[PDB]
């Protein structure tokens, strides 16, 4: 090949003839001019980090108080009424009216609503009562059920009173310890129905405190059969009711007491280390001589390591087994003396064996006997445990009285993404004489109120920062409240197979890409402190296929209300925004008309963008219709806006006159340039401006410009990019569309640079090639690529034909070695709300791995000796300046007869991280500090075995 004097010229010729019509065509440079020649039309503002944090954090404390406010009114009432209720034994005189919400009977009355629909809810709904939900194995119209339906009648006099107070309120309900929960508003209720109030992630968290679970299984060979399946079917419904908070390992014992996983201690049971001891549960077999005293002794052993993360609260052992004679009187008098953990007992399947010991071991120890003789029995067995660690709880009194929000999960009744608040309701009948204390020692049930995403997302505003700048809080365990990669689906926890239930809890660090400066950032902000750091990090694109380096500001300060904490994460490029100033209406009048589709014939096609201009106006996913209601609004509505704000309506008019000023002036000027299939601008304010009409139909890109990977990705880059076409029918047009080059502009103002819009051109293939040619050969191949290994050209005609597919995909020979000589670096993440075709053993969810590649230094000339066995390939490497392209000048691949393994960059499904080595080395994180067990007042003189 030639030397790489000549391969420079040759190259520098290809960087001035393709630079230079993106710079003339598209109009970057005289657009800055118009920007600085209606400067008087605008002014700049600051965007003070400190400030917008805090701003934001205190309206968040404002949202999380009242609803606060709303809870302890309910649960005042709740605690009144019910001490007031006198119980009664029949109701066939006094029929009690409800509204039951799984309907299309003497003893109770139902009621039929009006069931008007609504906004917020997506749903009908009715605001004169409150809806109950039964569960379908819970009968109403028993003496338990219609007390309950009676005395929780007022708490809809106070549902209302709330909604009122508060018209943006969600579903306010009252989870009852009976089974039924008494939602408000009342709507219809959402195959068979399995939903049960007392699971709920919201009333576990609130029924009691967090606890360090044990589970200890019998695999001896007597329960070997139907009562071996029953005990792996009620430990994987006992795993079911811990949350985050709790800390649980699984471990059996025949002779000999071991773990069932790979674990060894007590591991933070979330959703991955929870479906390993599922996993591993379902894999015991039962062979053996049952030995009670070495099972007990290790569950004693492993609830006083102290040397991992715990929970540092309720301590239990819960005993899977059958039955038998051996007490083990001396193992719990050597391990717990003083009674500090609870031992919790389950007699499954039915035998013959004797229970005497099973319930005796309940009964000193704290805890409580259950039985479960059936697979029906497994579900209401496996949750009662909380009604004994709540006993704590309610003899604390007010101090057990403290709102908590649970972790963001999919709302049962459709909505969305949202967040609970909780309120334990307590027993307090006959506390004026303080006598009875034998059922005043349970809850009644739990209050809560939910708060969707979407009300949180209003109080943190995004469109005075740049679209790289974005709001995000986290819990303090590391999940995010709010964040721009959360997404309304369920977690994956591996590879699915064939043969609402779980919260959406996202890692920050597993949201975006992952630092050593993030790291500490992530461990400050859990501590509930405040500051800043600037720090350049590498950036993944909105299309995972490229990754680039930025300068970020992230600021995060505490929330005082709560245990959140709130960040902003702030670029340079983004300290400044135009702020449109106005008093007149003229100027509003003449850019009215820029907007008519009549007239995108003159002025091009023109988008628009659906973002919140007022609650009268609808967004919609047909951007014509929304674009066809918007200018037909500022006109029908007086310039004064009563209900619109005008900071939104004012931006995008003046982009309005802007955008249309350079299409006019010098877009207009030249009708056809060369193979400039389209010219576009799309600007902050939120419209875009391809000129042809005709070629708008190959746009397909988001109308909103902040979720527009070219307008992100061009913003860091001060140069051009080139945006690589899809593969395999994902976009209609691979030469019939174009090329995107996008160009990011740049102002000053007052000695501020400002990024308002960007441009770009549509270069055709075909007029791109012939430029190229300057061809078919069957001795070296020579192409381009860019800032990701998406190929854009070919020589040998035969890559043509897949413009825009990944280099390692046909080639990998050079493409591994690109890697291994440093030019070509890459980082891989997981995705876990990610879906995914099924295997075999109806796209369930999945983890899958992406691999995003990107320039690895600043040099400009490769060259180097590929050596793919007996054979002698030598390259050559140049960086096409201005720009992300390269150009390399490689032989052909049939001079050597090698082909490697095929090097892929996209979404591979797979099961990782291990969470076997990762709860070695667990994230750091910070539970609660609030901590009810080992009441000397308390009773616990009532276990399962003493009735029975
Ligand atoms: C909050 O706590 C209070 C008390 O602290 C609690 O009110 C008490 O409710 C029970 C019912 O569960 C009342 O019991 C009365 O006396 C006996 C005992 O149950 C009942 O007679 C039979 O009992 C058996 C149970 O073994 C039952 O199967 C049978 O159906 C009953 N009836 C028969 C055989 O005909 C009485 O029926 C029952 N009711 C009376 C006498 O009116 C206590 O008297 C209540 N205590 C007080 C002080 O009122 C209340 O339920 C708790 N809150 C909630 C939501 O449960
Ligand atoms: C549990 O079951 C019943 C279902 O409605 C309710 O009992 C009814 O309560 C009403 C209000 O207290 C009574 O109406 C008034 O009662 C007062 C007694 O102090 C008197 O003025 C009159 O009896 C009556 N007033 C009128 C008619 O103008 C009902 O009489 C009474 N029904 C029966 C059969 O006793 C309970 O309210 C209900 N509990 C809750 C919490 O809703
Ligand atoms: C959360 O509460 C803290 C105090 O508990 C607030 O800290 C204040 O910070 C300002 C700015 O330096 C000081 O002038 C105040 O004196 C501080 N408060 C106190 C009580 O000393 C903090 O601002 C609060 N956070 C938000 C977002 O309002
Ligand atoms: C952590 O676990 C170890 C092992 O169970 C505890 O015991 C120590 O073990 C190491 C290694 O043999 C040595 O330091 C001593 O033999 C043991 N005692 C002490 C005081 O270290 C250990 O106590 C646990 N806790 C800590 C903080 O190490
Ligand atoms: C993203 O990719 C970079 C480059 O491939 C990696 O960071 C490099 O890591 C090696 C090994 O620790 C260091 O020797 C280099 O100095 C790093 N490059 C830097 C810091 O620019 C890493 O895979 C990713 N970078 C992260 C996670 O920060
Ligand atoms: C509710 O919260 C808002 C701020 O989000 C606050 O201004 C208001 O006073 C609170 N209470 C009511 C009744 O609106
Ligand atoms: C689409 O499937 C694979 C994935 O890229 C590709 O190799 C194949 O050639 C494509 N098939 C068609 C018909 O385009
Ligand atoms: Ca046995």
């Amino acid at each position: 090949f030639p030397s790489a004097v000549t391969i420079k010229s040759w190259v520098d010729k290809m960087q001035e003839d393709l630079v230079t019509l993106a710079k003339t065509a598209s109009g970057v440079n005289q657009l800055v001019d118009i920007y600085e020649k209606y400067q008087d039309l605008y002014t700049v503002e600051p965007n003070n980090a400190r400030q917008l944090v805090e701003i934001a954090a205190r309206d968040i404390e404002k949202l999380l108080s009242n609803r606060s406010k709303a809870l302890v009114r309910l649960a005042l009432e709740a605690e009144k009424v019910q001490a007031a209720h006198q119980w009664r034994e029949d109701f066939a005189s006094n029929e009690v009216v409800y509204y039951n919400a799984k309907d299309d009977e003497p003893g109770s009355q139902r009621i039929k609503p009006v069931f008007i629909e609504d906004a917020n809810f997506g749903r009908q709904i009715s605001y004169q009562h409150a809806a109950v939900h039964i569960p379908t194995d819970i009968y109403e119209g028993s003496t338990i059920v219609l007390n309950e339906l009676n005395w929780t009648s007022a708490l809809d006099e106070v549902f209302k009173k709330n909604r009122e107070e508060d018209p943006s309120l969600l579903w306010q309900v009252f989870g009852s310890a009976t089974g039924l929960a008494r939602y408000y508003p009342a709507s219809p209720w959402v195959k068979i129905d399995l939903y049960d109030v007392r699971r709920r992630p919201w009333y576990i968290q609130g029924a009691a405190s967090p606890k360090d679970m044990l589970i200890l299984v019998d695999v001896s060979g007597s329960v070997s059969g139907l009562t071996l399946k029953l005990i792996r079917t009620s430990v994987s419904e006992m795993l079911e009711t811990l949350s985050d908070d709790d800390f649980v390992n699984v471990a059996s014992f025949n002779s000999n007491a071991q773990d069932v996983s790979c674990f060894q201690h007590l591991v933070q049971a979330n959703v991955r280390n929870k479906k390993v001891l599922k996993d591993a549960v379902n894999n015991i077999t039962a062979k053996g001589i049952t030995d009670y005293k070495k099972g007990f002794s290790f569950a004693f052993e492993q609830l006083l390591n102290y040397n991992v993360s715990r929970a540092n609260c309720n301590k239990i052992i819960m005993l899977f087994t059958d039955g038998g004679e051996e007490r083990a009187q001396e193992i719990f008098n050597k391990y717990n003396k003083d009674k500090k953990v609870r031992v919790f007992t389950f007699s499954v399947g039915q035998h013959n064996y004797d229970r005497g010991p099973i319930q005796w071991m309940a009964c000193e120890n704290k805890g409580y006997y259950y039985e479960i003789p059936s697979i029906g029995a497994i579900r209401i067995n496996t949750q009662e445990y909380l009604d004994v660690l709540g006993r704590p709880m309610v003899l604390a009194g007010d101090k057990a009285k403290q709102v908590q929000w649970t972790n963001v999960y999919l709302d049962a009744l459709e909505l969305g993404l949202v967040i609970t608040g909780t309120l334990p309701v307590f027993n307090i009948t006959g506390q004026f004489e303080n006598k009875t204390n034998l059922k005043n020692q349970l809850i009644l049930g739990v209050m809560g109120v939910d708060v969707s995403l979407e009300d949180i997302k209003r109080l943190t505003p995004r469109f005075t920062l740049c679209p790289n700048g974005y709001y995000f809080a986290i819990d303090p365990n590391g999940y995010v409240l709010l964040h721009p990669n959360l997404q309304p689906k369920p977690i994956g926890v591996g590879i699915p197979t064939i043969n609402s239930q779980e919260p959406v809890t996202l890692d920050f660090l597993d949201a975006e890409l992952e630092n050593d400066i993030k790291v500490e950032i992530r461990n400050k902000m859990i501590d509930g402190e405040s500051g800043e750091k600037t720090f350049r990090t590498l950036v993944k694109s909105q299309d995972e296929r490229y990754i680039d380096k930025g300068n970020r500001t992230y600021t995060w300060t505490p929330v005082n209300g709560t245990d959140y904490s709130l960040a902003l994460v702030l670029p340079t490029y983004s300290f400044y925004y135009i702020k449109a100033k106005l008093e007149e209406t003229i100027t509003q009048a003449r850019y009215s008309e820029t907007l008519k589709p009549d007239n995108f014939e003159e002025s091009g096609y023109t988008f628009i963008a659906p973002r919140d201009y007022c609650n009268d106006l609808k967004i919609s996913d047909n951007n014509t219709e929304f674009l066809l209601n918007f200018n037909e609004f500022i006109d029908r509505k007086t310039p004064n806006n009563p209900s619109c704000n005008a900071d939104l309506i004012n931006r995008v008019l003046l982009d309005a006159g802007f955008t249309n000023e350079l299409v006019q002036n010098y877009w207009s000027k030249q009708k056809n340039i060369k193979g400039v299939k389209a010219r576009f601008v799309v600007t902050d304010g939120g419209i875009t401006r391809v000129y042809p009409k005709e070629a708008g139909e190959n746009w397909q890109e988001n109308p909103e410009t902040y979720e527009d990977s070219f307008y992100k990705r061009s913003l860091d880059n001060d140069n051009y990019v080139f945006t690589a076409p899809y593969f395999n029918k994902s976009g209609p047009g691979a030469y019939e569309s174009g090329i995107m080059v996008s160009k990011a502009v740049e102002i000053y103002i007052q000695g501020k640079l400002l990024k308002p819009a960007v441009v770009g051109i549509k270069i055709d293939v075909n007029s791109w090639i012939e430029n190229f040619t300057k061809r078919n050969s069957d001795v070296m191949d020579c192409v381009i690529l860019d800032d990701g290994g998406f190929l854009l050209m070919a020589n040998h005609d035969d890559y043509t034909n897949q413009i825009g597919r990944f280099f390692g995909e046909i080639d990998p020979s050079l493409m591994r070695h690109l890697v291994n000589i440093s030019v070509y670096a890459f980082n891989k993440s997981y995705d876990y709300q990610s879906v995914c075709e099924p295997g075999a053993a109806s796209k369930q969810s999945c983890i899958t791995e992406q691999t995003q590649y990107f320039f690895d230094n600043d040099s400009k000339s490769f060259s180097g000796v590929l050596d793919c066995g007996n054979c002698s390939r030598i390259f050559h490497g140049e960086k096409l300046m201005n720009t992300n392209l390269i150009f390399i000048m490689v032989e052909s691949k049939g001079t050597c007869p090698c082909d490697t393994r095929l090097l892929i960059q996209a979404e591979q499904t797979s099961d990782g991280p291990n969470p076997c080595d990762m709860v070695k080395q667990p994230r750091y994180r910070k539970g609660p500090d609030v901590c009810f067990d080992n009441n000397v007042l308390e009773d616990y003189t009532d276990c399962g075995g003493v009735s029975g």
